[PDB]
DNA sequence: CTGCCCGC
RNA sequence: GCGGGCAG
């Protein structure tokens, strides 16, 4: 027997490969993988009327030998129930299982399609099966876990990981889950990436990489604060010349903590890198911005750099990149990357799933994630290696390699205190699919697992793959209300499920009803149920609950069954989804319509009135200026709402001291965060407004920044708009006088297109300076962004890249015009337009 | 993804 | 219709 716990997957050669941990004689964990060869698409041939599965197995079985070349195919009758949104198919039928296999010798790479018309069947699913899909539902895999494996070959494979144990199956009947509970180490590596941009080719180098290592996390106990690494160590090139200056080793050891180790040039340290990792051999690799921004570099200037090892980045080994990959498709790019790391889970403190366990967060900069969630200051150093005082600076070099150290160290802490890890397993475990996709931010995929595993386990066959803003100055107290929980509520309540559902299969723009009384649970809704009952048990628990530990873990528990819950209604509304029924949306929507109708009616009947609302929130001002009377409020209305709507929970989200309310998602305000004692804090948060745009330079937000601060402030409404128009005034002189860093006025703007495919790019600044580029040697193709300031004749025409005017020789200053009418004036005039005693004219005066 | 503003 | 973005 063999027993590896599993953490990811890759495909290749239709097999399917494992990588995970095994324990050794001594306890000690490394990393293995496991090729499953013997995997078969399941299929259900749907009989005819007045036909049996024998009567299809004799006709298809011999015709299915021929194509695909086998001696025998494993087939078997098999009792199957189908209830989705394929019409003329019954309820519940005989099917013929046909098992076959991914591997054939012939012609293996061709599916049978999903419309087999024959005289004995009329259709036929699980056709275009995905393999993974396939072991996970065959063998009742829910994610990531312990796995008996039985009959492992460990003389089969050779040299095709970057795992220390190498092993092959010959079926997929010999790997079955385990019931244990805990999990093994991990071995975690922090990396911080340091770059450079090169103006000529417009591409992002790497100068330094730190890497820091944790070799024990365990999950299964909390992991303790400011967690001191095991080994930390980085490697860093000159980003100017080809050598470093003399004794900067002798400064690095005596400054910097952890190894440092110094390359003559970026390939020499990027082979290095790798070798490093394939010795430390991580389960997890830890960062910030790694999906989306740092992790794509690395791989494209190993690739640029034609570096060999470039696989150990994954657990599976490969000689050659991906034949299409650097084919200029940011698109298909990242699919390669993904899939070459396989092996090691990408843990992104700052990507979508990051982001939404640090909703106190606005911008996710490193400093500003590191001070929300520990609490904890940290100035962040602009680092940029094209100032020449990098070159023969060894203290600066210095500076800024600890930078790095630095940085990299925040983002471990930041990740386990936010515990990133824990609740993406346990929404693994509770969806059955891969926790490479959770810890991504995918939306069909734990919506679209959860559903097939619990309709596979009970015998079914599964299918192939609002109210206007009140807008204004909110002086009261606005506590944001959440309705995620609504549609869940709905779903379990009404008994709407696909089995329960009489509907239209043909027209599905046709209204179905809510199912009578007497109809039994559904499936959809008791998967629910049991969800809520089990939220329920961890909040009972809570209560008695002492240990500071075993209540953090159940906190993370209940947050994983809340989130999962609400994720179900994706499941049948959104279009694109694998499960998608138009008839079960729509009949859900309209009660959801109900349900917010008789809400508003109750916030009105408690004399508030409804700022904005939709079927996520609700946003109520409770006419307080105490966040206790406020927060009184909320808890009434929260129990009133619970009183007519037994199955809908609500509960308090934000509070807003002060709320300038200026669109459906365009708003700031000032949050309340409550500290460990008590203590109430103010907060400004911003949604949708221009300052949150890229085409906004740092300036304009700076100011939209300043003149909200001013407002939302509790300070009187003339001495604040006067406030407001005195800064303004002297903006005004600092930007006509060029008293203000050019930094500020740089614009940033991506061409998803080429700079040339622009139909009116002759007006646009970005284009224009895109093939101004072109033509003067520097590179730039579809996917850039481009940085640029407006110059001091058309807008357009004067707009140069933001590089060119850095250079103070070049006597390119910025236009005042533009930046105090587009830049300035227009923002405030939007964020001010509806506030008492706002005068157009006043601003205007103070700019011009 | 999915809807939702802005701009020719 | 094409761009450009926001927000969940």
């Amino acid at each position: 027997t063999f027993q590896m716990f599993w953490l990811d997957y890759c495909e290749v050669n239709n097999t399917l490969i494992l990588f995970g941990k095994v324990k050794l004689k001594d306890d000690n964990c490394v990393s293995a993988m496991v090729q499953i060869n013997g995997l078969c698409r399941e299929l259900f041939f749907l009989p005819r009327e007045g036909k049996t599965p024998t009567d299809i197995h004799e006709e298809i079985i011999p015709l299915l030998m021929d194509k695909y070349g086998l001696d025998n195919i494993r087939a078997k009758p098999q009792k199957m129930k189908y209830s989705f949104e394929l019409p003329d198919i019954p309820s519940e039928s005989d099917y013929l299982k046909v098992l076959l296999p991914y591997q054939t010798p012939k012609s293996s790479r061709d599916t049978i399609p999903s419309d087999l018309s024959s005289d004995t069947f009329y259709h036929v699913f699980g056709g275009n099966s995905n393999i993974f899909e396939s072991f996970v539902i065959q063998n009742r895999i829910m994610g990531p876990c312990w796995l008996d494996i039985k009959g492992a070959d460990f003389n089969s494979i050779r040299n095709a990981s970057h795992c220390a144990v190498e092993v092959s199956v010959d079926k997929p009947q010999n790997i079955t889950p385990t019931t244990t509970k805990t999990m093994p180490n991990l071995r975690c590596l922090s990396l911080s990436i340091q770059t450079l941009m090169n103006p000529k080719e417009n591409k992002q180098e790497i100068v330094s990489i730190t890497l820091s290592a944790y070799r024990n996390i365990s999950l299964d106990s909390p992991i303790p604060e400011n967690i001191k690494p095991d080994d930390l160590c980085t490697l860093v090139r000159p980003p100017q010349s080809t050598s470093f200056p003399l004794g900067l080793a002798a400064l690095a050891k005596q400054k910097l903590p952890g190894r440092v180790r110094l390359f003559n040039n970026e390939k020499a340290m990027l082979s290095c890198f790798c070798a490093m990792l394939k010795v430390e051999d991580p389960d997890v690799i830890i960062g910030h911005r790694l999906q989306n921004v740092y992790l794509d570099v690395l791989a494209h200037r190993m690739h640029d750099l034609n570096i060999p090892t470039f696989s150990s980045i994954g657990r599976r080994l490969r000689r050659t990149w991906p034949e299409k990959f650097g084919r200029g498709n940011s698109n298909m790019n990242h699919f390669f990357i993904s899939d070459i790391c396989s092996g090691r889970l990408i843990c992104d403190i700052a990507n979508e799933m990051g982001q939404s366990l640090t909703p106190k967060c606005q911008s996710w900069d490193l400093s500003e994630m590191y001070q929300v969630t520990c609490e904890k200051e940290h100035k962040p150093l602009d680092i940029d290696y094209q100032n020449p005082q990098y070159q023969n600076d060894v203290n600066s070099m210095t500076m800024a390699l600890q930078e790095n150290i630095t940085n990299c160290m925040i983002s471990a802490e930041v990740s386990y205190r936010i515990q990133l890890l824990t609740l993406t397993k346990q929404l693994t475990n509770l969806a059955g699919n891969a926790w490479a996709q959770t810890l991504g931010g995918t939306r069909a995929g734990r919506n679209e697992y959860i559903l097939l595993h619990e309709f596979s386990r009970n015998g079914f066959i599964v299918p192939d793959k609002v109210f206007e803003p009140e807008k204004g100055l909110h002086k009261n107290y606005v506590l944001v209300m959440d309705f995620n929980s609504l549609y869940p509520s709905i779903i379990q309540e009404f008994n709407i499920c696909f089995t329960t559902v009489d509907r239209n299969k043909e027209d599905i723009d046709e209204l179905p009803s809510v199912p009578p009384s007497e109809v039994d649970q559904g499936v959809l809704p008791r998967l629910l149920a049991n969800l809520v009952d089990r939220r329920r048990e961890v909040k009972k628990v809570m209560k008695t609950e002492t240990d500071p530990h075993k209540r953090v873990q159940c906190d993370i528990r209940q947050q994983a069954l809340k989130l999962t819950a609400n994720s179900m209604y994706g499941c049948l509304g959104y279009v694109n989804s694998r499960f998608y029924a138009k008839p079960l949306a729509m009949l859900v929507t309209n009660k959801g319509r109900e349900i917010l109708m008789n809400t508003r009616q109750l916030a009105e009947s408690m004399n508030l009135l409804v700022v904005y609302g939709d079927t996520d929130s609700v946003m109520i001002d409770t006419g307080c200026d105490n966040y206790a009377d406020a927060i009184k409020i909320g808890l009434g209305f929260k129990r009133l709402v619970n009183e007519r709507y037994r199955l809908l929970e609500i509960d308090i989200d934000n509070v807003f001291k002060k709320l300038l309310l200026h669109a459906k998602k365009k708003y700031a305000a000032l949050t309340v965060n409550l500290d460990k004692n008590g203590n109430g804090t103010t907060v400004l948060e911003v949604k949708g407004l221009d300052m949150k745009r890229r085409e906004f330079c740092p300036l304009s937000r700076d100011v939209s920044i300043h003149v909200l601060n001013t407002i939302l402030s509790d300070k009187d409404p003339e001495e604040a708009l006067q406030e407001v128009y005195d800064y303004l005034e002297d903006i005004r002189i600092k930007v006509e006088t060029n008293n203000i860093r050019i930094d500020k006025y740089k614009i940033n703007m991506k061409l998803s297109k080429d700079p040339k495919a622009y139909p009116g790019g002759k007006n646009m600044p970005a284009v224009q300076v895109a093939l101004r580029m072109r033509k003067a040697g520097r590179v730039v193709k579809a996917g850039s962004v481009i940085t640029f300031v407006i110059t001091k004749l058309s807008v357009a025409e004067r707009a140069h890249a933001l590089n060119e005017v850095m250079i103070k020789s070049n006597n390119l200053i910025p236009d005042p015009q533009y930046y105090l009418e587009k830049q300035i004036f227009a923002p405030v005039e939007r964020l001010l337009e509806r506030i008492d005693s706002f005068n157009v004219v006043r601003l205007s005066e103070a700019l011009g």
